[PDB]
């Protein structure tokens, strides 16, 4: 069913709680191939690349069972979001292309909103008006962010409102598909940057005070 | 070498020359996974999405041998160059990533704009940088002319376009994936009025397709 | 269905046709990023690798609606059929995994053999078992017409073979991925006396690399 | 340097220490896309997929760092390091391709050899006679099936032996490129197996009792 009351937009409701990762849990940087760019500043690894994978691959699915059959319509928050959003329809595609039932429907049509008080920069919100809604996230924290565009999309009249997040912080608005839980700390890698540094590299590592020190500005 | 003079821009001046597609030469459908949604409407593959990919990985060297130890500002233009861009910085920090040579700069800086007009954020940063803009096809080349006087407005320090596919039917770019016939391609991110974008792989739109999906 | 009669080994019954690479069709090396080590020696590109895989798929999924739900035991001829069996069998758990069937028997059972005469653990465990015999290429037929003969006594449930090239030059597979002419490749697993497995596209043996790595 | 005295097989003389893994650290199954064939008896996750092929990639770095302009020779040692093997045979020559440096020598050489008292099914191990070969290995526990068929290369003479095995459980012979060091425990999925059984599972489980019972023979 992919009918969700507006409503309910923000409320985590009926959701599969995200996998949960205990405070003061990471890898070393040293384990693995670190770039020299980035080499100074990482130091623990709270999410490597291919656990966020892995971890993307069940939010799909849980995605697909929701929408499969239904005209399901993808907004992409940028900058953040482009890492988590493109393994996300890359798995939607391959699994409806895999799927056994068979639909006359595409497994999304995507959008782009860039976020950074609240600005929007998008095409006219009025095209999401009566349609199933999925706004994809990279990290949710005080939830300011994704109620304040919450609000603004809702004046459109959409038929359904649901939030994929990659990460929720333990700190407020929640997300339906959450992919990890982590403790209140500042991430960057995996197109989690600080001031515009390390989106390209490939885990999700802590900002070490180096890396502050450094790129503060 | 990142430095090329601004007056140069679509010009194309010293590129290496994309991989040609002659006329009328298509792979079958029915020898690829096509997706129920796609299946009435795909007759015929200009390039199976591996193709796209592997010359995606050869076009990142080129870019990688241009800019590596150099900052470089990589703007996507959506929404069609979103695949094409992220196969293309997924290569190029890989590359980068295993060269064995050590910079201190990313491999890129990522920005996005959105054109059908423009549609970004402050266009002033890219003031003295070298900016790569990175578009899905051109065609006429209108699109790219005009996005690329807007650009010159700031003063970037050098600019360069790697597109992945340019019609013979006029602006050329520097890093240009294929050369194909003049007709209209979808899939891999192409669309027909915002379908098929999905499909994995670059295909011509039918008459079947033309038809169900009209204006 | 997974059953098939033992006598229609080879024979293709009823298979789906390849993708026919038309004699003399090729795509020039200089287009893709080639390692020093290929350089001098690959000049002509019959099939790029992401070819390779994008037909792999479709054979996987032919393969997986054929054996879905019953328990499927899958033999790689060593050394040359490597990349192709890893190819499939990660298509093939993936397919399964994303199917939304349910089904209690894993997508197939690995089994490895070396031929060159055989090299391999005790054969009569395929008896009474479905067995996919996955290799490289066929081109006289008769590295399969013997090895079929020698599983044949173990009295195997069903088996069919899995090629990703045949060449036309006769035993033909099952599940074929390419018709091609008859010419030596290399690449993509293929090799000339143990050189370019490595390399990611199927090529041409050129000149230059059949004196340098003759007999 | 490839050069490596043949006596210091198994030692792990200067080698980088693996990755290591805490006894009684788990991830949880229902978090992850497990298919319905393995649901039943898979609960616990020791290294997710994507983990490990981030770890390999690492070990690939390693491994080129060492053979990089030299003949290098590698065994998978059938069925298990089937997994690893590929893995890192596409790392390797992936990181030759880009490398800067350029060499006319190949990045690997591959050979397969079943082991099953050790029980050896290989071509003639003469072959390796005089040269670089690196045995590639899923798994070592006491080090009795690596210390034989290293008894039996040494034999023919090879230029230098090195060892490359994705864990190594803490129960005795060690690799030289190690992945990671487990706790004492029995794991499947990911290539490692039960009587033929979980190879095709994404992630390095550990074995259910659950599991075990119904497949124990
Ligand atoms: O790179 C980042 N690392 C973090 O740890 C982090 N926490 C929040 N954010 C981003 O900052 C804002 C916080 O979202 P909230 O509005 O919910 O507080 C939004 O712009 C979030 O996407 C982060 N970005
Ligand atoms: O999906 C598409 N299939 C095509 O065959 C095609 N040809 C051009 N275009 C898009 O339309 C414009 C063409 O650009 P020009 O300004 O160079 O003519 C640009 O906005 C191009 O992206 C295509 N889009
Ligand atoms: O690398 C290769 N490039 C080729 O073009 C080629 N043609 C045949 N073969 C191998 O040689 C034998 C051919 O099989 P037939 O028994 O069917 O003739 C089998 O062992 C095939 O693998 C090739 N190997
Ligand atoms: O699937 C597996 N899960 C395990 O936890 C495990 N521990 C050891 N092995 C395999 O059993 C043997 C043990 O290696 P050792 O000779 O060093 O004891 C060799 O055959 C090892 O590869 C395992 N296989
Ligand atoms: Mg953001
Ligand atoms: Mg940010
Ligand atoms: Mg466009
Ligand atoms: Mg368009
Ligand atoms: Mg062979
Ligand atoms: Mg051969
Ligand atoms: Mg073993
Ligand atoms: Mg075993």
């Amino acid at each position: 069913m992919a009918s969700k009351p507006i409503e309910d937009y923000g409320k985590g409701k009926g959701r599969i709680e995200p996998m949960y990762i205990p405070d003061n849990t990471f890898y070393n940087a040293d384990d693995f191939l670190v770039p020299p760019h980035c080499k100074p500043y990482i130091d623990k690894i709270l999410l490597p690349g291919g656990l966020v994978k892995d971890r993307v691959e069940k939010l799909a699915y849980d995605i697909h069972r929701t929408y499969f059959g239904e005209e399901l319509h993808i907004i992409c928050i940028l900058k953040g979001s482009r890492g988590f959003f493109n393994l996300l329809i890359d798995y939607l595609a391959t699994i409806q292309k895999y799927s056994g039932r068979e639909s006359s429907v595409p497994p999304f049509f995507e959008h782009y909103v860039r976020l950074k008080q609240l600005t929007v920069l998008s095409d006219d919100l009025s095209i999401f008006r009566d349609k199933h809604v999925l706004i994809v996230e990279d990290i949710v924290a005080t939830g300011f962010t994704l109620t304040e565009f919450g609000e603004r999309l809702k004046a459109v009249g959409p038929k359904s409102m649901r939030i994929a997040t990659l990460v929720e912080k333990r700190t407020s608005l929640k997300g339906d598909f959450v992919g990890f839980s982590i403790e209140d700390v500042w991430i960057v890698g995996c197109c989690y940057d600080f001031n515009e540094m390390f989106r390209d590299f490939d885990h999700v590592a802590v900002l070490s005070d180096a890396a502050r020190k450094k790129f503060e500005k």
